[PDB]
């Protein structure tokens, strides 16, 4: 996250952290059993790690639980990362609490304008890499579908949604990926891709999870 800020200790509770061996990829709680992340983070040999702030020291609220099983989106594109959304099962169910908590998904999608949070463990510097061990968060609103697919044109479909500034400064950044953007208090977006980070007109386009709500149920309740 660059121009962000330090969430605080477990203040983002649905915040989960992708483990192989090291941290690659963020995810957000939908249940006990369940995780989404991106479909561009896909791996074999997940942990999930849950109660986390700071990743590289064990501080006694974490929960660290292997996948048993991951499925892309049927139809991901990883050309043009259209429908860049997976769902992680656990191996066994996790123990809700103050700091482990799911997030709720939308009813219906939320429009420009609408302030969302994003947070990661992902690089904090525009021109230039520096890696943060806490959680780091940034307030952003979702910008216009003009004003998206003017900064890249023939790039953007229905299935996504940019939010940032145009001015630059504040992003998401490599290792965010996967992270989740809720907007009031639902998981409104999956943080997907972009070119570089804070830069000028050059916004982060993420997953439009609304559009995915009945393919998360059905998948969810068959697996
Ligand atoms: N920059 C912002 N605002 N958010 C960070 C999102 C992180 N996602 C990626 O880096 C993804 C991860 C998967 C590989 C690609 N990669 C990128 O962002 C690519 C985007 C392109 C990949 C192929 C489909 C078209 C878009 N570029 C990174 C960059 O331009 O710095
Ligand atoms: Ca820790």
């Amino acid at each position: 996250i660059v121009g962000g800020y330090t969430c605080g200790a477990n203040t983002v509770p649905y915040q989960v952290s992708l483990n192989s061996g090291y941290h690659f990829c963020g995810g957000s709680l939908i249940n006990s059993q369940w995780v989404v992340s991106a479909a561009h983070c896909y791996k074999s040999g997940i942990q999930v790690r849950l109660g986390e702030d700071n990743i590289n020291v064990v501080e006694g609220n974490e929960q660290f639980i292997s996948a048993s099983k991951s499925i892309v989106h049927p139809s991901y594109n990883s050309n043009t990362l259209n429908n860049d959304i997976m769902l992680i099962k656990l191996k066994s169910a996790a123990s809700l609490n103050s700091r482990v908590a799911s997030i709720s998904l939308p009813t219906s999608c939320a429009s420009a304008g609408t302030q969302c949070l994003i947070s990661g463990w992902g690089n904090t510097k525009s021109s230039g890499t520096s890696y943060p061990d806490v959680l780091k968060c940034l307030k952003a609103p979702i910008l216009s579908d003009s004003s998206c697919k003017s900064a890249y044109p023939g790039q953007i479909t229905s299935n996504m949604f940019c939010a940032g500034y145009l001015e630059g400064g504040k992003d998401s950044c490599q290792g965010d990926s996967g992270g989740p953007v809720v907007c009031s208090g639902k998981l409104q977006g999956i943080v997907s891709w972009g070119s570089g980070c804070a830069q000028k007109n050059k916004p982060g386009v993420y997953t439009k999870v609304c559009n995915y709500v009945s393919w998360i149920k059905q998948t969810i309740a068959s697996n």
